[PDB]
């Protein structure tokens, strides 16, 4: 049916068998594993995550279950955002998948540990309306209400995607012991709140700590003594992956750019219409595009993945260099006087 071989029904298994080729690489093309899952990216991306990885096997999932979970959770993002949508998280997950295969790290994380990063990066973004926390906040909505103007969507998507385990044939996690479920739980609610940037600045100073401290095994493999060194490193793990597209190809970045683009142009035109001050970055006759990328670089995106390279080194290296080339192209492209 092709169900059972992807997750997904499409009539082009084999393009889509192609492109998944590339699940343990940093250059997969997830825009195309969308094209040729019907669109569907987020349930096709992580069934075969889940294959790769056995998990589905060793935490006695059936396939039923998982299918019918990841088609729920996509069907929670919303199509009609541009950037945060299954395409994204779809992107996030695989993205994690490949961090966690990190030859300094591979050895380092339990099977459960793998579980609650890739099902966060999964779960990280869904239901997101395509407007910031703080236009939320701004604009009274029922969310800022309902969590009190603080990490406002970071935990309605944790709300929903636990939710979401409730429905008929939905719970994945229903074979897990109870003590295995309330450690996944703290793990996943951890992550999933690490992606607020507003955290952006604590997280990378607390790497930065873990590199002042690395230590090593004999074979070089990180070694990551209690809970909290492990989550830390998981948490700035999904957040990496979260601020990875601009380490991506050229080709793949400039797509994630127009997309996010296009939704901080989508907000700043619902803050016309009501009058309110338009966001920075937001306000479609004003922006620089290329010096916005520029500046994302140098102060956010490079700092961390300068961090993180080095808490691996040498095994980011080519993340490293592709993301200063990328920066080279956007500045090469910023209008002159
Ligand atoms: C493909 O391009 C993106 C991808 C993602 C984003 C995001 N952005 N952000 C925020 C948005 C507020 C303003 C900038 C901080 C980052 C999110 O919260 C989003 C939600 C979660 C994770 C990252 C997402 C933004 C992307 O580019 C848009 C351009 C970003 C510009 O950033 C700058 C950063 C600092 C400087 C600066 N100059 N001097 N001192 N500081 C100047 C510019
Ligand atoms: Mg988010
Ligand atoms: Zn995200």
């Amino acid at each position: 049916t092709s169900i059972s071989r992807f997750g997904v029904n499409t009539e082009n298994e084999d393009h889509l068998a192609k492109e998944l080729e590339d699940l343990n690489k940093w250059g997969l093309n997830i825009f195309n594993v969308a094209g040729y899952s019907h669109n569907r990216p987020l349930t096709c991306i992580m069934y075969a995550i889940f294959q790769e990885r056995d998990l589905l096997k060793t935490f006695r999932i059936s396939s039923d279950t998982f299918i019918t979970y990841m088609m729920t959770l996509e069907d929670h993002y919303h199509s009609d955002v541009a950037y945060h949508n299954s395409l994204h998280a779809a992107d996030v997950a695989q993205s994690t998948h490949v961090l966690l295969s990190t030859p300094a790290l591979d050895a380092v994380f339990t099977d459960l540990e793998i579980l609650a990063a890739i099902f966060a990066a999964a779960i990280h973004d869904v239901d997101h309306p395509g407007v910031s926390n703080q236009f939320l906040i701004n604009t009274n909505s029922e969310l800022a209400l309902m969590y009190n103007d603080e990490s406002v969507l970071e935990n309605h998507h944790l709300a929903v995607g636990f939710k979401l385990l409730q429905e008929e044939h939905c719970d994945i996690f229903m074979n897990l012991t109870k003590k295995q479920r309330q450690t996944l739980r703290k793990m996943v609610i951890d992550m999933v709140l690490a992606t607020d940037m507003s955290k952006h600045m604590s997280l990378l100073a607390d790497l930065k700590t873990m590199v002042e401290t690395k230590k090593v095994t004999s074979s070089g493999v990180l070694l990551l003594d209690n809970y909290t060194d492990r989550i830390q490193v998981l948490r700035n793990m999904v957040h990496c992956a979260d601020l990875s597209n601009p380490t991506k190809s050229l080709e793949l970045y400039r797509q994630w750019t127009d997309r996010i683009m296009e939704e901080f142009f989508q907000q700043g035109d619902k803050e016309r219409e009501r009058g309110m001050e338009i966001s920075p970055m937001c306000d479609k006759h004003t922006a620089s595009v290329e010096k916005s990328q520029v500046g994302f670089i140098d102060y956010i995106v490079h700092p961390l993945w300068e961090t993180w390279a080095d808490l691996v080194q040498p095994d980011a290296q080519d993340i490293l260099d592709t993301l200063e080339d990328n920066r080279n192209w956007y500045q090469s492209m910023i209008p002159q006087s």
